[PDB]
């Protein structure tokens, strides 16, 4: 069951008793190159989009039937 | 209407990784709101269908 | 404005453009508000294919 | 950059099914990369029409 | 152990007594979407590089260690 | 010399499939040859290295 | 087009390691695709230098 | 001009601009024809990184 596209379910607290949902396309690839950290050296692996300490992400696949 | 509805409530969604750098997405509100937090900004996208 | 709404019916479609090439396109399909035969009197599902048109659905799931 | 991308090469899209009804999409085109043993593209045909979604982005709010 | 990219061997013979080998990268993505028969309606899946019955094509990955 | 030896014999190669497309790739010929044959047609590719 | 996406961003790069010799790679540079919180690219650094790598085509034969 | 020769030695290199950020690249080692230590009286795998350059090997298998 072949892979076509990744999309995101993502959601957050506002700041006023509120939290904010959206369903997501990731904006990138073209390259899809190998992704390591952006302020250390190492080559660790380090996928993204890269996750933030205020706001959930859950991944969801989208795959051809 | 319904074309209208499908082609409404949709973002260009920015947060802050807390690692220097930002992640973007193309997004449908999951429905003045959407309020943006302080990490997270919002740009509404609006979209024309061109006459044929 | 719920998840459910937004990802269901979503397509691969194909069609043969008469010219030689197949164009190709990831869809979300647009459910008709009434349906055209609710009144017909030889009262399928829908989308419907076509001689030129090709359609798959797409499946949406969770990343195990 | 990213952005364009994403946002080019969306249409709505709507078809004779020949059954007297007619089925609509909102689609992204997906450029086609072979290379053929040269027409401007994506084609209508008989029984597709096409109409370009065009998206503009509105400033950042205060 | 992450993919990266594939290469391919490539043999086919000339005509004259002699095949001819050739380690490829093959030419394509950008955008990587999924593929189907170039002259036939059918959304089967039909991954590239298509294959010759004249040019043998044993696919390899690159991955990091 | 070991330069010049990695950047020679670079080829663009096409086949044809058999089902009205070519396909294409950047190679180096495992090592006037290489030939083509019916099906399969070559490019040389040449790199030059710019000064600094 | 996919040609020219593949022959671009090609470098001969040659760095210091400290230890009295240099090492030089053949390399294809990957884009760096981050949205910081703009200069020009690929930057050499004090012990990295970059030679780029031109691709031209020949004709196809008779 | 045959294939582990082609294929060895492929590396991922990352390195420190020392302006903000690091820029990487997938690489092809040039191994040197002598050795650089060959005669020095105090005689290390290459190539070497350096404390600016980070290397990650890459490994070529066959599709199973």
């Amino acid at each position: 069951d072949t892979h076509l596209a990744d999309l995101y379910l993502l959601k957050y607290d506002t700041g006023l008793g509120v939290y904010e949902s959206f369903i997501c396309k990731y904006l990138e690839d073209s390259n899809d190159y190998i992704a390591s950290h952006p302020q250390k050296l190492s080559l660790d692996e380090m996928p993204r989009p890269l996750e933030s300490e205020t706001v959930s992400l859950r991944q969801l696949i989208v795959s051809v039937l």
